[PDB]
């Protein structure tokens, strides 16, 4: 019962970490999309310049 | 005994997820630093305009 109770809290960490890790991928991709989108602005700004 | 081996695996499995999730912050920071640094480049480019 103690191992099951501790495993429940530990299992929730994996489910939470996995669900949170996937969320960080979107956040990283969102920030990565900003630099990628900003890269076009530099080229667009340089092209406009 | 199976729970002990499984509990240790969960702590190690969740550790990789937590480490991988925490590693995303460093990886996201790398891309986040690009967009942040690109802001100065986009701003310096717009400033040149």
């Amino acid at each position: 019962l103690q191992l099951q109770e501790q495993l429940q809290a530990e299992t929730e960490l994996c489910a939470e970490a996995e669900e949170l890790r996937a969320r960080l991928t979107a956040k990283k991709q969102e920030l990565e999309e900003i630099c990628h989108d900003l890269e076009a602005r530099v080229e667009e700004e340089e092209e406009r310049c």
